[PDB]
């Protein structure tokens, strides 16, 4: 029973932290009694299904008011004060690395742990490797080790903290860790799984997606209202619209998008976020829903009245799609989302991205059709989408046990 400790460090804020406490769960299951190391002030936005889930799973608050020096202090009197066996190591989240030499000097072995996809961070330390920064327009720079489609235009050069072509905070973040966990699977981005590998000289694993178990609040419509509207559409005739919650195009494209949506002929689910396209739901009757609020995303993603997701491509809402083979219209925003449009559309090929500055009514209405009448991606979605189905993926589960074997020996 036990056979050791494992602290994880979260990081709040970003979805960061629940990615961690489902790592936290998976890594308890190989016998291991870990505890979430977080600050007093956000208890309560860890859920009483984490805090009772076993007797392998822990939370240790850190007394802090509400810059992070507090926190080094607690975790250093908590490290010095534990009574126990000498943690196997700790899992640090990438963005609460300044808390590295915490550990290190308790002697605990670092792990680094990125809730991101590997796609982002390997592309982004090749620009740098690259030098993109200082490329022409009309010239493309290849990356080496990386496949030829994910080469850099002039046109990435604008994304809307570090620009392409600058040393990504991973590099440091990662630096002093013996380990690198990737919120992935090979599946999704075995490439760049190696390429993060062969370029840290770290041994990578991708232990995810991390995503919710049931993958395997105030609104303009009901979950069972959203579900009746999917069901009265056709197979895979809806596609779903959403920038998420961080960030979403200008105020002018927005225009554009309700004048293709009117335009159109095809079911839609539009999820706004506090603008608001008035009165494109009296124009289109039921043909279309103007969700305000927050939607049930999962159960749209896994309804087969969805054909077509028209995404920023944000990481978690990349894996979901990807592993409910609904394909993906990229949208994307800022920063790792640019390379995580290029993963769906050239690399798996298991979507589109929007295409012809600020995009026009014509230029949506051309994407949004292409992509839904695409039966090759469709079929390819569908395809990768079958490793999703039954259980997490056999290469997450082989992988966080190949990391088990490591940290243990």
């Amino acid at each position: 029973k036990a056979t050791g400790e494992i602290f994880v460090v979260p990081f709040f804020g970003q979805g960061h932290l629940f990615p961690a406490m489902e790592l936290c769960k998976n890594i308890s299951a190989h016998n291991y009694n870990v505890t979430l190391i977080i600050p007093s002030h956000l208890s309560s936005s860890i859920p009483s299904t984490f805090s009772n889930h076993s007797s392998f799973i822990h939370v240790t608050e850190i007394s802090v008011a509400a810059q992070n020096l507090q926190m080094g202090k607690g975790i250093k009197s908590f490290l010095s004060a534990r009574s126990g066996t000498r943690p196997t190591c700790v899992v640090i989240d990438v963005m609460m690395s300044w808390s590295k030499e915490i550990f290190v000097d308790h002697e605990i072995p670092v792990v680094s742990f990125s809730t991101s996809g590997a796609t982002a961070s390997a592309v982004g330390y090749g620009m740098w490797k690259a030098e993109v920064g200082n490329m022409k327009p009309g010239e493309i720079r290849e990356i080496p080790g990386l496949p030829k489609e994910m080469a850099v235009t002039f046109a990435d050069l604008s994304r809307g903290s570090p620009g392409p072509g600058q040393k990504p905070r991973w590099v440091d973040e990662v630096d002093g860790s013996i380990a690198l966990l990737i919120n992935t699977c090979d599946d999704l981005e075995h490439v760049f799984i190696n390429y993060m590998a062969e370029q840290t000289k770290l041994p990578v694993w991708g232990v995810g997606p991390l995503l919710p178990e049931q993958f395997w609040h105030k609104s303009n419509y009901t979950e069972d209202e959203v579900v009746q509207w999917l069901e009265s559409k056709p197979r895979e005739s809806v596609i779903y619209i959403s920038f998420g919650s961080e960030v979403g195009p200008t105020i002018e494209e927005y225009k554009e998008l309700a004048k293709a949506l009117e335009e159109s002929d095809q079911p839609f689910i539009w999820v706004i976020q506090p603008y608001y396209p008035d009165g494109l739901d009296v124009t289109v009757g039921n043909r279309g829903l103007i969700i305000t609020g927050w939607a049930p995303q999962l159960l749209i993603l896994s309804h087969p009245s969805t054909g077509g997701f028209l995404s920023h491509c944000g990481w978690n809402s990349t894996a979901e799609a990807i592993g409910r083979g609904v394909p993906i219209l990229g949208w994307p925003i800022r920063g790792d989302q640019f390379d995580n449009a290029k993963l769906v559309a050239y690399h798996l090929k298991i979507g589109h991205v929007m295409s012809r500055g600020k995009f026009t009514k014509d230029d949506i209405t051309s994407g949004i059709e292409k992509l839904m009448k695409d039966e090759k991606v469709h079929k390819q979605a569908k395809e990768l989408s079958k490793e999703f189905e039954g259980g997490f993926p056999v290469s997450s589960v082989k992988a966080l046990g190949a990391f088990v074997e490591f940290i243990s020996q």
